[PDB]
């Protein structure tokens, strides 16, 4: 019964799952002045020429669209990761106001959202299996900031009143993951975790340096989904996002100069 309020949000989340307070957990906060470039990482490489997405699901905490990914349709590899990781998932953390709603901050800077494209490391032969190691996942995050409108997001955008409510699913083929992405691959990586419940420490984040331009009226169609089940009281999805949490013994590698 985990959630976002103050009854049941971030600060209380240790109580059922104690690796809150654990040694590589998400997000977390990158001051660009202490990542250093490493010219040891090799160039990242998006492979989503052949995704096929099926389906978008509110599962009461945020929103996924769902993949196939029963063969290497849409992969990852390259910058800081050993062989190919398979795209199944992406969703989004946002908040009430253009000024909040991303999960890690950039000096502190947060902004308007967060895209996480979710791909799992093949050799453990599915997901299931991947979250239980610690180069399970691989997620690309991306933050968004309110600008110009972000054609590629707008087809996600106008099915977000067929699934308002937790549970509520819809058809969602024929969706390029290829348009929600910035023009440079730049990034930064550290190790970490799932940023929601189960917390598990079995990601290698790629944070891509620059954001994405969404409008305002793309944004505010994310904020109008609900945290609730249909014929319960409306609590608008909103600010589903977990503040920046310890570095502990984690150094975070840019692949930029
Ligand atoms: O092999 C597949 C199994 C499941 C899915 S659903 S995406 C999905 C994946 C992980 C989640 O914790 C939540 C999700 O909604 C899928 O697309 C492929
Ligand atoms: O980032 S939160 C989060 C939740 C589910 C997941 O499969 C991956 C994630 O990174
Ligand atoms: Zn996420």
């Amino acid at each position: 019964h985990w959630g976002y309020g103050k009854h049941n949000g971030p600060e209380h989340w240790h109580k059922d799952f104690p690796i809150a307070k654990g040694e590589r957990q998400s997000p977390v906060d990158i001051d660009t002045h202490t990542a250093k470039y490493d010219p040891s990482l090799k160039p990242l490489s998006v492979s989503y020429d052949q995704a096929t997405s099926l389906r978008i699901l509110n599962n009461g905490a945020a929103f996924n669209v769902e993949f196939d990914d029963s063969q290497d349709k849409a992969v990852l590899k390259g910058g800081p990761l050993d062989g190919t990781y398979r795209l199944i998932q992406f969703h989004f953390h946002w908040g009430s106001l253009d000024g909040q709603g991303s999960e890690h901050t950039v000096d502190k800077k947060k902004y308007a959202a967060e895209l996480h494209l979710v791909h799992w490391n093949t050799k453990y032969g599915d997901f299931g299996k991947a979250v239980q190691q610690p180069d399970g996942l691989a997620v690309l995050g991306i933050f968004l900031k309110v600008g110009s409108a972000k054609p590629g997001l707008q087809k996600v955008v106008d099915v977000l009143d067929s699934i308002k409510t937790k549970g509520k699913s819809a058809d969602f083929t024929n969706f390029d993951p290829r348009g929600l992405l910035p023009e440079s691959l730049d990034y930064w990586t550290y190790p970490g975790s799932l940023t929601t419940p189960p917390l598990l420490e079995c990601v290698t984040w790629i944070v891509l340096k620059e954001p994405i331009s969404v409008s305002s009226e793309q944004v505010l169609k994310f904020r109008k989904l609900n945290f609730n089940g249909e014929g319960e009281p409306e609590e608008l999805m909103v600010d589903n996002w977990r503040p920046a949490q310890p570095l502990k013994n984690r150094q975070i590698k840019a692949s930029f100069k």
